[PDB]
């Protein structure tokens, strides 16, 4: 013989639905057993928009077993009635007003902590009163109802708050008064022609029956959907992606987060473009091959290499990405590093080493020890009776950081010195026959040395 009660719902996309929101169970025997109140059935689904319906049931101490049933929609665009015009408004002192109450002042109901809320959005009425919409095309009606807070002092006020869609009564309030705390009226209106807001007058006639339709809205079903969205971005996020090359890795990352970022969006187009992205990154992906040789041209490179992984022969690209420190002895080119994804540390001070452009896409390379190379870079053969030499000593960040040239005689004299340039040009013809030496001098955050070039006059 329990009692179970529950009333239509609605949220926006943005909220987390409640099943249990607003049910109560009560047994004169057993008393509340809100708490034994089970879902019997439903057709919810999370993340969609639609009008959804619970079967509630209930079974009291003797296993007697109560139902009741409620709709929850799930709605995205809202439209104000006061933002409408209506077909017909009828009221029994004052006008209607749109966004404001009949008296003129704000929007104001009770709140059930007796608390005063104050609305921006309604319409405010007097009863007797019927204001009719027309409802075409719009699927929910919500409102809040309840009597203007202007009346608060004056003792009488009663109304009946009813909704009627294309004629047939739908949703309806007890008898509220000054203390009744607002109510909320959630209707289904889907393919209807008019909507009917009714106040009734209850008791005492319409002596100060301020009355308030607050924040009363159509809502629609949403004109789009994120789940597809929202599966491929999870069915994403579970790939390994050690299993697959770097570049294709973050081509996939990257749509992931666009993914994430279109889901903010709620808008139909934007989403469904990231998953054809998304989808289509995840079929480009491309299998890593950890046993694939990498091209080692420096001997000294491949010999550090072979010494610091404690092997013999070709470097796989799986052995480049073991590396987390590596240091290096006589290395003058660092063709190969590229591959070392993981590299943390590389210890090349004194090393012979003009580039470290191959070093540049490595993310993890905090610790870089490359003062004090010496690069003997040739000779330089006289053209035109002069000597033009490359001077580009480069960083990671592919700038020049040579700083000066400077040229020394036989005797170790300094016959020119200027500050570097990408190119240094020295005249010949009015040298002393002999060897000198140009000594390019450069130095930068953790990277210093001489590139040295000879030339005979
Ligand atoms: C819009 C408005 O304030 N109308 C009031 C009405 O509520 C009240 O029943 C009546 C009492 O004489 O006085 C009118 O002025
Ligand atoms: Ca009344």
């Amino acid at each position: 013989k329990p009692i179970i009660k529950g009333e239509n719902l609605a949220y926006s996309m943005d909220e987390k639905v409640d099943l249990m929101k607003g049910i109560t169970a009560t047994d004169i025997e057993d008393g509340n057993i809100t708490s034994k109140v089970q879902i019997k059935s439903s057709d919810f689904v999370e993340g969609k928009s639609g009008i959804f319906t619970v079967v509630y049931s209930v079974t009291d101490s003797d296993g007697l077993t109560s139902e009741c049933s409620r709709t929850i929609a799930v709605t995205d665009k809202e439209t104000q009635l006061s933002d409408l015009n209506w077909k017909s408004a009828t009221i029994g002192s004052g006008s209607v007003r749109k966004d404001r109450a009949v008296s003129g002042n704000q929007i104001r109901l009770l709140n059930e902590d007796n608390s005063v809320e104050t609305f921006a959005k309604g319409i405010g009425t007097h009863s007797y009163s019927e204001i009719v919409y027309n409802s075409e095309g719009y699927d929910i009606f919500d409102t809040w109802v309840g009597i203007d807070r202007h009346v608060a002092d004056k003792k009488v006020s009663s109304v009946k708050f009813k909704v009627y869609v294309d004629g047939e009564l739908k949703a309806e309030t007890d008898v509220m008064r000054i203390d009744t705390p607002k109510k909320r009226l959630v209707v289904d209106v889907r393919n209807s022609k008019e909507i009917k807001l009714v106040v009734d007058v209850a008791d005492n006639g319409n002596n100060w029956d301020h009355a308030d339709w607050a924040d009363a809205k159509f809502r629609n079903l949403a004109e789009y959907d994120a789940s597809e969205l929202n599966k491929a971005i999870e069915e994403a996020k579970k790939l390994d992606l050690n299993n697959y090359t770097e570049e294709s890795s973050e081509a996939l990352k990257n749509a992931i987060s666009k993914g994430e970022e279109a889901l903010l969006s709620k808008d139909k187009e934007t989403i469904n473009s990231a998953l054809e992205e998304l989808n289509k990154e995840m079929n480009s992906l491309v299998k890593v091959d950890l046993n694939a040789v990498i091209n080692i041209p420096d001997k000294y490179l491949l010999k550090s290499i072979q010494n610091q992984l404690n092997k013999t022969g070709d470097i796989t690209l799986g052995d480049m990405y073991s590396l987390t420190t590596l240091t290096l002895s006589g290395v003058e080119d660092l063709t190969g590093l590229e591959n070392a994804k993981n590299l943390e540390t590389l210890n090349m001070d004194y090393n012979e080493v003009k580039d470290l452009r191959p070093l540049s896409k490595l993310k993890k390379l905090n610790t870089l020890n490359a003062q004090e190379q010496f690069i003997a870079a040739g000779e330089l053969k006289p053209s035109n009776g002069k000597v033009i030499g490359d001077s580009k000593v480069y960083n990671r960040e592919g700038k020049n950081v040579a700083k000066t040239i400077r040229v020394v005689d036989k005797n170790g004299n300094t016959i020119l010195e200027q500050d570097a340039k990408d190119e240094f040009t020295i005249n010949t013809k009015d040298l002393s026959s002999g060897l000198y030496g140009v000594h390019v001098l450069f130095e930068d955050e953790g990277f210093s040395g001489v590139m040295f070039y000879l030339f005979n006059v």
